């Protein structure tokens, strides 16, 4: 199923991108960012839920860019690839919904949980 293969390929790339982004956060972020806590989605189980990742990246990428020990050329290129990949996985629905947990997360947790979500979504691409 070649549109399935294309979606699998893009999700594999997004997985590579998120892991690499996480590696960078752990190695390169000032320990000040350790205490930064924010809200993130529950329950992401289908391809259309990746819109909830794109939605939060609009401002979180700006956080990542400023949070970096000073580099930025490579983080910008990495986040650009993430963004292109999510665009290629986006459907044509004109609106979407996200449910958030009131318990906050760090950037490191956010990324580990989204990797986990993406790996679960991957097994739905029948």
């Amino acid at each position: 199923s070649s549109s399935t293969k294309e979606a699998q390929q893009q999700l594999e790339q997004l997985l590579l991108d998120l892991q690499l982004l996480l590696n960078g956060v752990k190695n390169y972020e000032s320990p000040r960012m350790l205490t930064f806590k924010f809200y993130m989605p529950k329950k992401a189980t289908e391809l259309t839920h990746l819109q909830c990742l794109a939605e939060e990246l609009k401002l979180l990428e700006e956080v990542l860019y400023l949070a970096q020990s000073k580099h930025l050329t490579d983080i910008k290129e990495l986040m650009s690839n993430i963004n292109v990949t999510l665009l290629k996985l986006k459907g044509s629905e004109t609106s979407f919904k996200c449910e958030y947990d009131d318990e906050t997360v760090t950037i490191t947790e956010f990324l580990n949980k989204w990797i986990t979500f993406c790996q679960s979504i991957f097994s739905t691409l029948t």
